[PDB]
């Protein structure tokens, strides 16, 4: 069997080795599209992260500060990398580094210590004890004072213009200059040189005066002589030694100013990142006019807007308020308390303005400094006071302090500037930029508002004014004094874009990331919306209980394990199928057209015919279409592999994978193909088909509600669901390098099944001659039993014919030759053998030729020979010798390698009748051979028949008459199933054969009846049988022939011819056919209606014809109408939503940090009791929540695995710190999206304890951000594997704590600090001192942390974060509460939702919407330019030879048969028009009862057809191809379908008719979206439905689209009758066909009928009138078509082919009524191939045609037997020279003479009929064909 299967896939594969275009395709389809793929991929590199962690947040129950640097620090969220110090369990401050903290912290220890500091008071008395004894020390630089008892040198020198000492009497030029030079002089130690120098140049007595001052010691030595007042130089000397200390021990100020300078004194001072680096490092750590000017600076400033985005708001914004109930008024004073604390710098340039003067003139004028200078630098102070301030700390110097101490003026400057007259410009200059910064914020942000519409007015009109912050609305009963209702609800409404949508609660899809983006994810912590939150729950929980904060609130992400993005390999590897079986889908189309087009010609039941079952036919395709599949896939995996797309996969089993792909495939192809009975039609559909078996992978993708078995139900029934799911196992496991098993087991299944199915459909859609035994007997059939009974016999190289009706067998009958049929309870005899008992070796030798032509096109003559004779089964040199004799003798030595399809008709013909004979078959079977052949080709293959007649029992079953008779020796009649009468011709004729016929023609003009007469004379049996123009014939019987008045009148009429006057005569035998049948204007209105009255009739009729017209874009509307009713409007923003977990299913986690029990405690039981975790109270608040409180209150360990040893080992080199397990980071080439720990981090299973819908762990002491990072990932690879498309597993916890208490004593020692520092120092009772100390002390107040919370939000869930703040807050409350009853009753709710929006975002939402609404448009423009395809492809199928030219020849005036189309299909179009307005007018989308909806749709829906109609018609004028541009004009139609070019659109669309409609219908559904959306709530404006701007541009350019009507009907002008084929309507019925051309011809319509019955019955049909034309035979439908010209009976009558293999008995009729219309008057003219048809019709005359131009006499004759042959040859050889034996056989013999003299051979041949033994003989002339093949 191998060599079968080997010549059956070498013409497979030479259908595409012979196309060249194809093949070609075919392979660089997929690899084009793979490759533009590959480049998308490349153009989107993956992103990769590290495992990053986030800093913590701070809220405003924390403290001013921290909140303050956390918007100023980190408003990135910048992904450290590392675990932040924040995100350790104990500390959370983060802020050491912070220098402002540290002058915070220097000043309140400067408070501290000023509280109890004394030192001012012991200088005071220090001064008044000097005052009260020495009362004399103002001993300045000029003069000294000492009024005492002279203890040391008691008196007095002054350094003025004259020398004075009070000590002696001083006598003074040299005066003036002595005391310059003391003044100039006047130091500690220079008063000693300067006296050595006076005295250089003076005598010794100013000596004893300068004896006095050197007692004086430059006031040192006179403290040491008082010892009371000692003890108060000692105490003033620690006080002053210990202040300094403190003093230089800040190093914060100087640092600051130190790090501040440099940055705007460089020269260049040229803008980098220095300043920002300075700045962090100033708030962190290493890792009205000219206000607006500032904000325009600080936008336009780099690296900027992210800080000023989260900053304006803040400082700029202004809230709202609800109606002012005394409650909620004392909400306004805490809520304005908390605000005001960061308002301390508002009075401190009051301060500064008040305290200048002063602090000026204390240090630089007041004695108390002038002392503290004096003992800042001495001996005695150098010996204690310089080493005590060495000791104490490491400050500048002693001499540095006493030089910025208390100066008098500047000393140098060249040298050094250092002194604290330039730190006061700085402290000047600073104070005054900060007040001009800070009077830049609006800190008087409460503004009461009583009606919510006045609110949300207002809110509005502040948005517009560029500032608006949040706006709080209570939901207070009544103004009334009770201050709650216990249970407080309130809602922050917030503009969108500073609040996050509240539309969708989650992500959607799952998406790997923590979803961290600075600004377009954290509009909860930058929008503001959470410091409200906090704040708000603040104030609430002061006002209910009386606390005063006792809490901090700090907020911290979720730290995110070391993600990649690689979305774009995700989605691709979700929807790879798509995009690659692109490829396939061509394929599929190919393999499908290659099918059909072989069953077109019925190559396929042929194949079967010679000996071939239908398996090696479909095993044959099979592999010859999986090899170009297989090496498709080859080259998919080739560059999925290598081209770095996905891998982690082994090449093998995606190669394997892909290989089942195709084989279910093309299984599938097998399927869908035997369904479709036209090739282009199957083409075109087999896309369509496919696409709809892929769509439900689709749709059912997202469902996921098949897990069960239901998905195996939808796998095996569908193919490429299970491709898709294998493709989801990949893309699972794709990262990672129901399951791929599974989907293997379903694909190889649906194979089996569509096999199955596929074979299901091809299943399922007297008279007897004495026979010499002589000769050999081929086919013996005897006792042949049918559901008929016969038998026959044939002869090996006998020709036989079979004839008859085609009713009574001749279809069972070569059947049952074939293998078609075997027959029942029967058998045949063939060669001998039995058919059944021999069913394999009969069949190799039996020829067969069918009608339809065995020719595989695109192939040669030489192919086609050599697989014939490879089929028949023989060798090489056998099949290529045959070939070569065969070829030798056909006559196909010239056309060697043509190709067949350029071989004519009856070339065509030849060589299939020729490769019957092919191989010597021993039997062969034709059946009507040469059919639609050319005449002259008729000779050559009866010269081929005559050839191959020797030894081959050659079997003819034909229609025809003349060649069964010249070329069959032996014919057959069968009538009812039974053998009527066999025999040979002649035989045959010889008893029931008519009488003998005899010919005469005329020049009317001659008289007949004399020649009847005269004829009649000599035989009286002579009878005239017709009688027509310039034709005579008489018939004699054959019985008493009469040979004497024979040959007589023969004589006479030879002598005679000229005499008379007739012209000559001729023999016609009597013809086989006759015994075959024996033995067995008004006017032009009229026809506008009849155009209509036809044409409603295939909508009338067709209820299963082309329905789809109507149900077709009904449905793909309606499928339009779902998917807009299911996507989001984009403008619901607004919403009500609480703020519960409000999620499915999760579970929190409490860290007891610091289980120190100081107030920790408390908080931590007020989350784990009957109120539980979240705001319920005594009843269910949120409707989704379904309270069900079920749960154990005991802590249950989770079980687990057999790792206690692994824990117990953990202890070993990884401490209590660290509890970490290595993970598998992305290495540089090879990456994944989880990180897999191999075995567990945070190994140990918290404890657990359920809840309500949570089952919360109690950590403790665990290092939480190693821990959740760790076991996030553990869940969610486990919950992925299996893939149930898992959300985030946990979406926040929260962990308590309690801040370091290592800072300065509680607020209460710093209120009573300030209480006691203000009422001393010049206690004043001012607005400005009182104002600026109370701020000061509650800025104090305000920074310490008794306790902290800090929530673990995760991110991914989108409201997640307020949700956690709002339950930690209840917990506050719930347990700062004292006594209460029960904290069940109470709580806090706080909804979110947003304002309405502003005309921007209206106009935006509208215009999304129109991009949504862009989808329904396309689907119905696709439907109502889809639905003129019925109206064109009918157009087409009458156009194709069956009324178009047909029509053209009747008078129909072309010009109003174009406007009779156009005006049904306008007739025809409402319907559907109608129906898909009312499809949309049930619901509320696109149309409603306003007039501006239905006026400007409706119609131009209507009136679409005006403009799509009339440009088909010239898309069908040049179309040489039926029912395929119901394919390319919808494929066009929606390719036209899918700020200068905007404007100039609506000019470059106007002479256009398709692609204005679509965008028109947009412009305007989106201008009534827009009207209504403004009119709803702002100003009026008219409507522009109907207006100029889209729907008089749609009007006209649709009205336009007549000029293209004209011009189609002038390119229509432009450019009795039968044609050759059929033109029949497929549907309609021949009775109206009738009525139709007979009302087209002009018959009125009071009697058309009347006419009408009358054609059908000139044409019989009876059994046919008002019947199904598709279901006539040929023969019905050539009736039909006749009588269609006889309808009207035009006086000329045009006919072609009347017969074209039709069946006998009914081709009678046919001629009868030809003759009929000839003998009525009318001028006929008839063409055929046949020459039987114009011998039988067309009357130079036939007979002088056959006369001079044919040939002589053929007479026949038989004597009973061999040698006897020879004495006739002998004889008419001597007799006759011209004669010619043209055919002779064993007992018969032909011979041809050419002479026109007759009745001599008659006398000779009756002179002696005895000698010679003359049994039958006849003589004939030769027929009308001869003279054409001669011609
Ligand atoms: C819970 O578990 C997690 C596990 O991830 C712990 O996280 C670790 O935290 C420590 C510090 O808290 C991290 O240590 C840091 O390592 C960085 C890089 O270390 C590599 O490079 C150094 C130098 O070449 C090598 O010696 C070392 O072996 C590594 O190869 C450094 O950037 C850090 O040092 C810098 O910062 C500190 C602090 O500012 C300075 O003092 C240093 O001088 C230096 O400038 C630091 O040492 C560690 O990488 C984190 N991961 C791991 C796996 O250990 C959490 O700490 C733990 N929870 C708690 C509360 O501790
Ligand atoms: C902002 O939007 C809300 C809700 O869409 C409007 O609230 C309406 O209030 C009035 C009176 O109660 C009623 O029309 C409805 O109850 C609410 N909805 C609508 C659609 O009207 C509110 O009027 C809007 N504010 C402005 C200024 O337009
Ligand atoms: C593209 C697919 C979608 C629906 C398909 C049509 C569905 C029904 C018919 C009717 C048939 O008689 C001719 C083909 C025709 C017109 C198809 C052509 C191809 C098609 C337009
Ligand atoms: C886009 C695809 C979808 C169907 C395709 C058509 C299918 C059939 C034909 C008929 C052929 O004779 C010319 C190409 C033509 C017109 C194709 C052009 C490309 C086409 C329109
Ligand atoms: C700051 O440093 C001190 C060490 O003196 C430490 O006790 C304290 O916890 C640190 N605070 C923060 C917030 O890091
Ligand atoms: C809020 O208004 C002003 C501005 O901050 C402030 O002085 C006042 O004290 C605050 N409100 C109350 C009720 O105290
Ligand atoms: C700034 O203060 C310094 C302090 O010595 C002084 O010299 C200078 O004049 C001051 N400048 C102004 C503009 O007041």
């Amino acid at each position: 069997c191998w060599p079968q299967l080997r010549l059956l896939l070498w013409k497979n594969l030479t259908f595409r080795r012979r196309q060249t275009c194809q093949l070609l395709l075919e392979v660089a389809w997929p690899l084009f599209i793979f490759l533009i793929l590959i480049s998308v991929r490349l153009s989107y590199p993956p992103y990769e992260q590290h495992e990053c962690h986030f800093p913590n947040k701070a809220m405003p129950s924390a403290g001013t500060l921290p909140w303050v640097q956390g918007i100023i620090c980190n408003a990135n969220n910048p992904c450290f990398r590392y675990p932040t110090p924040g995100e350790a369990p104990g500390v959370v401050g983060n802020f050491n580094k912070s220098i402002v903290a540290r002058l915070f912290s220097d000043a309140r220890r400067l408070l501290l210590y000023s509280q109890k500091d004394t030192s001012m008071k012991d200088m005071r008395k220090v001064l008044r004890t000097l005052q009260q004894i020495k009362k004399s020390s103002s001993n300045l630089k000029l003069q000294d004072f000492l009024v005492d008892n002279e203890t040391f040198s008691g008196f007095l020198y002054h350094n003025l213009s004259l020398p004075k000492s009070t000590v002696d009497k001083m006598l003074r030029s040299k005066s003036e200059e002595m005391i310059q030079l003391g003044d100039q002089e006047v130091s500690e130690l220079c008063g000693l040189p300067r006296e050595k120098l006076a005295a250089a140049e003076r005598v010794l007595r100013s000596n004893m005066d300068i004896l006095k001052p050197i007692l004086r010691t430059l006031n040192s030595t006179s403290p040491f002589p008082s010892k009371e007042l000692a003890e108060a130089t000692k105490t003033l000397l620690h006080s002053l030694g210990t202040l300094a200390q403190e003093l230089f021990s800040m190093r914060s100020w100087s640092d600051m100013r130190q790090e501040v300078m440099f940055l705007t004194n460089v020269n260049s001072s040229s803008s980098s990142t220095q300043i920002y680096q300075a700045v962090s490092r100033i708030v962190c750590g290493h890792p009205t006019p000219y206000c607006n000017d500032l904000m325009k600076n600080l936008e336009s400033s780099p690296l900027s807007r992210i800080i000023w985005k989260a900053l304006k708001p803040l400082l700029v914004g202004k809230i709202l308020y609800t109606p002012d109930t005394p409650a909620t008024r004392q909400v306004m004073a805490e809520v304005n308390k908390t605000f005001q604390e960061l308002a301390v710098f508002h009075d401190l340039e009051g301060m500064w303005e008040e305290l200048s003067p002063k602090i000026w003139t204390f240090m630089e004028n007041s004695q108390e400094m002038d002392l503290v200078r004096m003992l800042l630098d001495s001996r005695d102070n150098d010996h204690f006071w310089e080493q005590q301030l060495d000791g104490l700390d490491w400050t500048a110097q002693d001499i540095v302090a006493f030089l910025a101490k208390h100066p008098e003026d500047v000393q140098s400057s060249n040298g050094s500037v250092y002194t604290w007259r330039e730190a006061f410009n700085e402290t000047n200059q600073a104070i005054r930029t900060i007040s001009r910064f800070m009077e830049c914020v609006n800190l008087n942000k409460l503004e009461p508002i009583a009606t919510e519409v006045w609110l949300i007015n207002k809110s509005m009109e502040l948005l517009d004014e560029r500032k608006f912050w949040a706006g709080i609305v209570f939901t207070g009963i009544t103004p009334g004094s009770i201050e709650l209702p216990h249970h407080v609800k309130y809602k922050i409404r917030m503009d969108i874009d500073n609040v996050e949508r509240t539309n969708k609660i989650k992500d959607g899809y799952w998406d790997p990331g923590p979803r961290a983006d600075p600004f377009e994810d954290m509009r909860y912590v930058w929008g503001g919306f959470a410091y409200l939150q906090d704040v708000v729950e603040q104030a609430i929980i002061r006002v209910l209980t009386g606390t005063e904060k006792k809490t901090g609130v700090y907020m911290q992400q979720m730290p995110y394990p070391c993600y990649v993005d690689d979305i774009f390999l995700r989605v691709m590897s979700r929807s790879m199928p798509l995009f690659m079986t692109l490829a396939w889908i061509y394929s599929v189309a190919v393999i499908i057209k290659g099918i059909v087009y072989e069953k077109e010609a019925r190559l396929k039941e042929t194949m079967r015919i010679m000996g071939l079952d239908n398996s090696i036919l479909w095993f044959s395709w099979f592999i010859s279409s999986l090899i170009p599949l297989l090496v498709s896939a080859g080259l998919l995996v080739v560059i999925l592999k290598l081209g770095n797309l996905l891998p982690y996969s082994d090449p093998s089993v995606v190669f394997v994978f892909l290989s089942v792909f195709a084989v279910v495939t093309i299984l599938q192809c097998f399927l869908i193909s035997t369904l479709f009975s036209r090739a282009n039609l199957a083409a075109a559909c087999g896309g369509i088909i496919y696409f709809t078996l892929y769509l439900p992978y689709v749709l059912c993708v997202a469902w996921q509600d098949y897990v069960g078995f239901t998905l195996k139900i939808f796998a095996s029934l569908l193919s490429p669901v299970a491709f898709g799911f294998g493709c989801e196992y990949f893309a699972l496991f794709e990262e990672q390098g129901f399951n791929l098993t599974t989907s293997v087991s379903m694909m190889l299944f649906d194979t089996f099944l569509y096999g199955v199915m596929t074979w299901y459909i091809e299943a399922v859609f007297i008279c007897m001659e004495e026979e010499p035994t002589h000769l050999k007997l081929g086919v013996s059939i005897q006792n042949l039993v049918k559901v008929d009974g016969l038998a026959l016999n044939f002869y090996e190289g006998q020709i036989t014919s079979f004839l008859g009706h085609n009713g009574a067998g001749k279809t069972t009958t070569m059947s049952i030759l074939t293998g078609l049929f075997p027959p029942t309870s029967g058998t045949a005899y063939i060669l001998g053998k039995d058919i059944r008992s021999e069913m394999s070796t009969i069949r190799q030798n039996l020829g067969v030729c069918p009608q339809h032509n065995v020719l595989f096109d695109m192939l040669t003559v030489e192919e086609h020979i050599w697989f014939y004779a490879r089929l028949k089964g023989l060798s090489e040199k056998h099949v290529k010798a045959e070939m070569e004799q065969m070829a030798l003798d056909v006559g196909l030595s010239s056309k060697l390698k043509s190709k067949t399809s350029q071989l004519s008709g009856g070339m065509q013909r030849k060589l299939s009748v020729a490769l019957a004979f092919v191989g010597g078959s021993k039997v062969v079977i034709l059946d009507e051979p040469t059919a639609g052949v050319d005449p002259y080709s008729r000779r050559g293959i009866w010269e081929l028949l005559l050839k191959y007649r020797q030894g081959r029992t050659i079997i003819l079953s034909t229609h025809h008459m003349d060649e069964a008779d010249v070329l069959g020796d032996r014919i057959a009649i069968i009538s009812h199933g039974k053998l009527c009468c066999v025999g040979s011709s002649l035989f045959l004729k010889n008893q029931l054969g008519t009488g003998y016929y005899l010919t005469l023609v005329k020049k009317l003009t001659i008289d007949v009846s004399a020649i009847s007469n005269l004829i009649r004379k000599h035989v009286s049996e002579a009878r005239l049988v017709e009688d027509i123009g310039h034709e005579l014939t008489y018939v004699l019987p054959y019985e008493a022939a009469k040979e004497g008045a024979f040959v007589e009148l023969f004589h006479e009429i030879d002598d005679r011819l000229s005499d008379l006057g007739i012209s000559s005569y001729g023999i016609s035998e009597t013809t086989l056919e006759e015994i075959f049948l024996k033995v067995a204007w008004k006017l032009t209105q009229q026809q506008f209606v009849a155009l209509l009255w036809k044409r409603l009739l295939i909508a009338r009729r067709s209820r299963k014809g082309f329905f789809a017209q109507i149900v077709l874009p009904a449905v793909f509307v309606c499928i339009a109408l779902v998917f807009s009713l299911i996507v989001p409007p984009f403008g619901k923003y607004p919403s009500l939503e609480l703020q519960p977990w409000m999620y499915n299913e999760q579970y929190t986690f409490v860290s007891n940090d610091a289980p120190e029990d100081t107030g920790t405690l408390e908080l931590l039981n007020a989350l784990t009791k009957d109120p539980g975790f979240g705001t319920r109270c005594m009843e269910g608040n949120p409707i989704p929540d379904t309270p069900c409180q079920a749960g154990e209150e005991e802590w249950t360990t989770a079980p687990v695995p057999q790792t206690i040893m692994d824990l117990f080992q953990n202890g070993n080199w990884t401490m209590q710190n660290p509890s970490p397990a290595c993970q598998c980071s992305s290495d540089k080439i090879k990456k994944m999206l989880p990180v897999c720990p191999p075995g567990a981090g945070g190994l140990p299973p918290p404890q657990r304890k359920q809840n309500t819908a949570d089952i919360l762990q109690d950590l403790t002491g665990r290092n939480i951000s190693d821990y959740l990072v760790k076991t996030y990932v553990q869940i969610i690879a486990k919950s992925l594997k299996n893939k149930i498309w898992v959300n985030e597993f946990r979406y926040g916890g929260f962990s308590l704590g309690v801040s370091n208490t290592q800072a300065l004593p509680p607020s209460q020692e710093v209120n009573d600090a300030i209480k006691q520092m203000k009422k001393h120092l010049k206690l004043a009772k001012d607005s400005s001192a009182d104002r600026f100390l109370n701020s000061l002390g509650r800025f104090m107040t305000g920074l310490d942390t008794k306790n902290n919370v800090k929530v673990w939000f995760n991110n991914k869930g989108w409201h997640a974060i307020s949700s956690f703040l709002n339950v930690i807050n209840n917990a506050i409350l719930r347990a700062n509460l004292q006594k209460g009853e029960n904290p069940s009753h109470y709580g806090i709710t706080a909804f979110n939702h947003p304002l309405n929006l502003t005309k921007q975002q209206l106009s935006e939402v509208a215009l999304m919407t129109t991009s949504v609404d862009v989808l329904v448009s396309i689907c119905v423009i696709f439907a109502m330019s889809f639905v003129p395809a019925s109206f064109v492809v009918f157009l087409i199928q009458e156009r194709v030879s069956k009324a178009k030219h047909l029509q053209f020849i009747s008078g129909v005036k072309p010009v109003i048969y174009w406007l009779s189309n156009f005006v049904w299909d306008m007739c025809n179009y409402v319907v559907p028009a109608t129906l898909v307005i009312i499809i949309f007018i049930c619901f509320q989308q696109k149309s409603y009862v306003s007039s501006t909806n239905l006026p400007v749709l409706a119609l131009l829906l209507l009136l679409y057809g005006w403009s799509i109609t009339p440009l088909m018609y010239p898309a069908s004028f040049v179309f040489k191809i039926p029912s395929t541009a119901y394919v390319v004009l919808t494929s066009v139609n929606l390719f036209i379908g899918i700020i200068n070019d905007i404007l100039k659109s609506v000019f470059l669309i106007f002479p256009h008719f398709c692609l204005g409609r679509g965008l028109i219908d947009m412009v305007k559904n989106q201008a009534m979206a827009d009207a209504l959306e403004r009119f709803g709530e702002n100003r009026f404006v008219s409507p522009l439905s109907w207006d100029l701007v889209g729907r008089n541009l749609f009007a006209m350019a649709v009205e336009g689209v007549v000029f293209f009507l004209i011009t189609v009907l002038i390119q229509y002008r432009f450019f009795g009758y039968c044609p050759q084929f059929d033109a029949i309507t497929e549907l309609l019925t021949g009775r109206e066909h009738v009525e139709f051309f007979a009302l087209l011809r002009g018959v009125p319509e009071k009697e058309v009928g009347k006419v009408g019955e009358w054609a059908i019955r000139k044409l019989g049909l009876v059994k046919y009138g008002e019947k199904y034309a598709g279901n006539y035979s040929g023969g019905n439908k050539r009736k039909l078509s006749t009588a269609m010209a006889l309808i009207g009976g035009p006086p000329v009558v045009f006919l072609d082919e009347p017969t074209t293999g039709m069946d006998p008995k009914a081709r009678r009729f046919l001629w009868n009524c030809a003759l009929s219309v000839v003998k009525e008057g009318r001028s006929v003219v008839l063409t055929s191939h046949s020459m039987e048809e114009c011998e039988a019709l067309c009357t130079g005359s036939v007979q002088h045609l056959k006369n001079r131009f044919g040939d002589g006499y053929t007479i026949v004759v038989r004597i009973a037997s061999n040698p006897d042959l020879k004495p006739v040859q002998d004889f008419f050889g001597l007799a006759f020279p011209g004669s010619v034996l043209k055919e002779k056989h064993r007992n018969m013999l032909q011979y041809q003479l050419p002479s026109s003299s007759l009745a001599r051979i008659f006398s000779i041949l009756s002179q002696s009929k005895k000698r010679l033994h003359i049994e039958d003989y006849s003589v004939s002339q030769t027929t009308l064909d001869q003279v054409f093949v001669n011609f």
